[PDB]
DNA sequence: ACGCAGGTCCTGGAAGCTAA
DNA sequence: TTTAGCTTCCAGGACCTGCG
């Protein structure tokens, strides 16, 4: 008996990640940068978006060294020193490390 | 041309924490 | 002391972009 989104029924750990959730069917951000005055879903996104502003690049490459302020962009280039292609066209073959590419390559075979 | 990869932010579960 | 509900943190993904 998870708490439970009226609006598209959904289940959440408790009645705060519900709450939150909310914002996603009513587009409200609440948390706004003071700089450039762009707001955002999450505090977490905001803090994320400051680093930006300020040049903080405390994610780096173990491998290669290349920094990044996003974690989830210094997580994805990580993963191109393994050279794993795990996504392939249905229709040609060719292998893509991101499915991002692939529903771009998509496209060129839609319109043939 | 188009594969490639970084930029940016949304979504939600995990984990840590407060206060009822 | 307990723990519902709060804040924080982290992983993943969507959409966009410019480069070689
Ligand atoms: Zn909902
Ligand atoms: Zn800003
Ligand atoms: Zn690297
Ligand atoms: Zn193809």
């Amino acid at each position: 008996s998870l708490p439970e989104c009226s609006h598209c029924h959904r289940k959440f750990m408790d009645v705060s990640q519900l709450k939150k959730h909310l914002r996603t069917h009513t587009g409200e951000k609440p948390f706004t940068c003071e700089i450039c005055g762009k707001s955002f879903t999450a505090k977490s996104s905001l803090q994320t978006h400051i680093r930006i502003h300020r040049g903080e690049k405390p994610y780096s490459c173990s491998i290669c060294g290349k920094c990044f302020s996003d974690s989830s962009a210094k997580r994805r280039h990580c993963i191109l020193h393994t050279g794993k292609k795990p996504f392939s066209c249905p229709e040609c073959g060719l292998q893509f490390a991101r499915l991002d590419n692939l529903k771009a390559h998509l496209k060129i075979h839609s319109k043939e």
